[PDB]
């Protein structure tokens, strides 16, 4: 048998450090970047193909598949696992931020919402956010918190969240199957107010968590925000925990928070912005369909290993994306997932080799030159 | 090394033949059906994944490469087959359909128009077409043709085909890297004239090709007067070459061509109306969007080896295409494509082994009931 979860950390720099999360579905190398899988698929991957550029775990939305095709349908067909054909760890976000992007009212007790989609009529609280993720088979449970710039105001949206994390946490712990086989985090709050963070980082810790997100950024707030922000924040986290910072992000910010203690990401860039034309190399993007790689015959990137490097031209994947062809997208979308996974193999090592100071100096100064 | 050409049939039954067609890029097993690839990709699959499905050759469109993205151009990257990654035979329509389908003015020189893409304007010719394909580096060459139901009308449009096939024949022969490598195949036309399709046989047979495709069909005439003008127009051209029916079509018009001696087929119906949501099965095709396949945790067909339907359900494709999702069209559309080979490889053997026609009625009496 493998364990529930747990975290192991094999090396560290400075605030950086690298290791492992294991689970029953598989191990998880941090720092771990997740790709996004909203709509139960990775847009235009099969699950195999996304395995086969690294990722060791993806990310799915509570608030998309309790809308589309619905929670209790899933289950019915086997859970989420069986449903896309990944049977690797799964993390869930819980709900709380999609309901307030994507008609809607607030309360102790919960949101109700009017779906996007339909114009439907549905709720989400802590206790059914949980059950909707032990429905989906979930590996990883995010906490329900309420999400809403800010006062002052943060701070009740804050003390709100803080006493959803323990109805999350006594939910979970109700459900035996799940607290046997799932982990559960615990979401961070507080703006970029430092006291708030710190009142947030104590009520979490009081309650006890498997793992500890950074809420409330990549909200378009700049990445110096965004650094000044985990400069005092990851720093009142459990430190024998993962820190899972939510919707980051870029390539240089990635960087610039594993250097500052994060351990996990997500976010849609890679996969939305190759669809649109955008591709990473180590020299920075480029957009394939400018006319000046009409006639290149080179990969997307010189050193990249990805199946997609090995065998098509910047020529060829200029003119599919073009054309609007399908299989420019699925070509652009595995290279920009093999690229950032790629991405953390190198922070990887260089923080076990003691040499993530050198890496990080190394990468900025090619990827913006 | 191998055969530029080499056709031989292996065994017949009634007007049926099976066997095989050696050309140095691989060997085609017929009766064979040829995916469509028009725009340098066939929708939504990676070519190792049309070979995976069975396909030993794909069909490529002078026509829409010579707009987007030139011929010249393709030459200077090295070729159509090292452009899109698919290695084995293609064959390339000549533009005389697709010139009519898609703003012209013809003459006996050739065609001007305009494009449907730029609204530039263009020129297409015997000598034009022929050289277009050997910039593509296509195996199988077509002979260009004028295509306009009919007077008496359709003899001026035959008969200049066949002054044309001619000429086509004389610019290929004239190209020696493409006399040596390549093949060319004739065009009959005729419309549903029994004598003016002998005509047109008679005139490719005095040129001398290494195949005779059928033309004029496929063009909304119904599967009846279809079937009427095979019976007669395909004992005319030579057995011992192969017969092409250009643009046919569903499994039913597939298996009663076969019948009548043909060897050889494209379409676009599986990779496109794959997209448009329509699943071929040996009980008919069915429309995966309809809510009767929600939680229906079968595959596409019950017997089908296709990866598709050793991995997922019915019910996450009917969740795909419903959400718009890419992966809906990639696993539509490899299904599809395999299926049709499926019925191509059971056809094969049903020939080879003196049970043909009794394969066509359990083919017809399970689709159709
Ligand atoms: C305050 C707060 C907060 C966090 N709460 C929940 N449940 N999910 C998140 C997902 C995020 N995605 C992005 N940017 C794309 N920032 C996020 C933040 C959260
Ligand atoms: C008269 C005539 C004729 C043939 N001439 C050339 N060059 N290409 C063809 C392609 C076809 N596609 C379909 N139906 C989709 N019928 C076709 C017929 C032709
Ligand atoms: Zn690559
Ligand atoms: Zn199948």
């Amino acid at each position: 048998d493998r364990p529930r979860f747990s975290f192991s950390i094999a090396a560290r720099e400075g605030k950086a450090r690298t290791g492992t999360i294991e689970m029953k579905r598989g191990v998880i190398r941090t720092p771990a970047f997740m790709p996004v899988g909203t709509a139960a698929t990775v847009k235009a991957l099969k699950p195999e193909t996304v395995r086969a550029t690294g990722a060791d775990i993806i990310l799915g939305n509570t608030y998309h598949l309790m809308l589309r095709p619905g929670a209790e349908r899933i289950a019915k067909l086997g859970g989420l696992h069986s449903f896309m054909g990944w049977d690797r760890p799964i993390l869930t976000d819980s709900g709380g931020y999609q309901v307030m992007s994507l008609l809607t009212k607030q309360s102790e007790e919960g949101v109700t919402f009017k779906s996007h989609l339909d114009g439907s009529r549905h709720m989400l609280s802590p206790e059914r956010s949980i059950e909707i993720q032990h429905l989906l088979g979930s590996d990883i449970v995010m906490a329900f918190d309420e999400c809403t710039p800010a006062t002052s105001r943060a701070a009740s949206s804050m003390e709100r969240s803080m006493r959803w994390a323990k109805r999350s946490r006594d939910a979970f712990d109700s459900r035996k199957e799940q607290a046997e086989n799932a982990a559960l985090f615990g979401i961070q709050q507080g703006s970029v107010f430092e006291n708030l963070r710190q009142q947030s980082a104590d009520a979490l810790a009081e309650i006890g968590f498997d793992g500890y997100a950074v809420g409330g950024l990549a909200v378009g707030e700049g990445q110096d925000e965004m650094f000044r922000v985990l400069d005092f924040s990851v720093p009142m986290l459990p430190d024998d925990k993962p820190h899972y910072l939510m919707g980051v992000g870029k390539p240089d910010d990635i960087v610039g928070a594993v250097e500052r203690g994060i351990d996990m990401f997500d976010c849609v860039l890679p996969t939305r912005s190759g669809r649109n034309g955008q591709a990473f190399t180590w020299d920075g993007p480029i957009n394939i369909r400018n006319a000046r790689f009409s006639e290149d015959l080179k990969p997307l990137d010189s050193e990249c290993h990805c199946a997609v490097c090995q065998k098509w031209s910047r020529a060829y994947i200029h003119h599919l994306i073009r054309a609007g062809e399908i299989l420019g997208a699925m070509l652009m979308t595995e290279h920009n997932i093999a690229f950032y996974q790629q991405l953390m193999q190198k922070i990887r090592d260089s923080i076990s080799e003691g040499r993530f100071s050198q890496f990080a100096q190394d990468f900025r100064a090619r990827y913006f030159a």
